[PDB]
């Protein structure tokens, strides 16, 4: 079928399309030395009172980018149980929301075999719901993670070019030296589909792929024993204590950073965080030391990672840059005082009451896959 040829550099250019024949090239073919550091904190579900004080610890306005700006972190947002008030706070600092999902289905078979429909109901829902309920309206909610890292083979991503989202951050690639830079779905992968029963694009689509390079977990790297690596932190699981999380951190920021500087993606859940506080207490101190020392490594949003691609700048330039400045170091007030709690029902999760906290008044009906509004209207 229409297969997606291998990396072509004459017809892939930037900004439009990234790619290299192994995902190991600098955007822009600049120096490593001069490529600022990227790092993107991410976090996958719900965001509500289990989270929202952990994030307020992290995310103090005291850690600042080389910039002088706040660091910037991703939210994979999914519905259920989430406080959308939270969320609109959370994108009125800066941090991007991106979408995991209405259902978060814990089915893996059911992402795997998902028609382009099924996926777009998910996915292009749950972006409805959020710019709904959150007031979002600058079309910036433009990211996609699946729930379990499940890839919907060429239905997610036909599905994402249809619905105009930006990228996805759902592909893993195999631990690796150099890691991967990210890389556009025009052409054929440059790694192979990882994971188990992996289901991947092969077509071309018109899609980012912040693509997921494990971490290497080995306590001790010197040798060559041979360890599969980890995408997701809590799935590292001979992590067991603070000074190994520490190491961890810095001996996976030095493979990328004493490499090909290729974006270091920290994907986590915040009840590992909040579960574990020598976990959350050694990651404060590692980004607190490294930012110290580092005037070259930036914590930034996904979607400022794919405008750094789209227009490569140096360290030196980095400073400047506009897009790393949006929403520097936002003060100010929430977009209400006191949030409206709705507690909603629907047919389509039957049962349950679920609180749905958000500044809009309430809707008549729960949001889900069928209505993702909640309006209760007839189609
Ligand atoms: C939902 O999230 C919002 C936003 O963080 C929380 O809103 C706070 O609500 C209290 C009410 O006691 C107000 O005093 C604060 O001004 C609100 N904070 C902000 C930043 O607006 C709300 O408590 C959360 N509710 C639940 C149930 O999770
Ligand atoms: C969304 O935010 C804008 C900007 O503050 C505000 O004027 C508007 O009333 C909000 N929309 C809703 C439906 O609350
Ligand atoms: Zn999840």
């Amino acid at each position: 079928p229409n297969r997606a040829p291998p990396c072509d550099s004459s017809q892939c250019v930037l900004p439009d399309c990234f790619c290299s024949e192994d995902g190991t090239v600098i955007p822009g073919d600049l120096p490593a030395r001069d490529v600022p550091q990227m790092i993107t904190i991410t976090f996958d579900d719900a965001i509500n009172n289990n989270n929202i004080e952990l994030y307020k610890e992290i995310f103090n306005g005291k850690r600042k980018n080389p910039n002088g700006c706040d660091i910037k972190a991703t939210y994979f947002v999914s519905h259920k149980y989430t406080n959308y008030s939270a969320v609109q706070e959370t994108h009125r600092k800066g941090h991007e929301i991106a979408v995991h999902s209405i259902t978060h289905n814990d089915d893996e078979r059911f992402w795997s075999n998902a028609t382009v429909d099924d996926w777009g109901k998910e996915m292009a829902g749950m972006r409805v719901i959020i710019e709904k309920f959150s007031n979002i309206t600058d079309n910036s909610v433009v990211g996609v993670r699946a729930p379990y890292l499940r890839v919907g083979g060429n239905n997610q991503f036909t599905m994402m070019e249809e619905q105009a989202f930006l990228y996805d951050s759902t592909i893993t690639a195999p631990l690796s030296n150099p890691p991967l830079w990210p890389y556009t779905m025009y052409f054929r992968m440059p790694h192979r589909c990882h994971g188990n029963l992996q289901s991947c694009p092969t077509r071309s689509h018109a899609v980012w792929e912040m693509v997921m390079n494990e971490l290497d977990r080995r306590e001790d790297p010197s040798n060559d024993e041979y360890l599969p690596g980890c995408a997701m932190v809590d799935s590292c699981s001979n992590i067991l204590t603070g000074d190994q999380f520490y190491n961890f951190l810095n001996h996976n920021f030095d493979r990328h950073y004493e490499q090909n500087r290729a974006p270091l993606g920290l994907y986590f859940h915040a009840a590992w965080l909040k579960n574990n506080p020598e976990f959350l207490e050694a990651f404060l101190y590692w980004i607190d030391e490294i930012l110290q020392s580092h005037n070259d490594v930036y914590f930034v949003t996904m979607t400022q990672v794919i405008q750094w691609v789209q227009n490569p700048r140096t360290v030196t330039e980095a400073k400047n840059f506009e897009p790393w400045r949006e929403k520097c170091s936002v003060e100010g007030n929430p977009a209400c005082w006191v949030p409206h709690s709705c507690k909603l029902t629907s047919k389509e999760v039957p049962g349950e009451t679920i609180n749905l906290q958000t500044c809009l008044r309430c809707p008549v009906n729960y949001p889900w896959l069928n209505d993702p509004t909640g309006d209760g209207h007839y189609h």
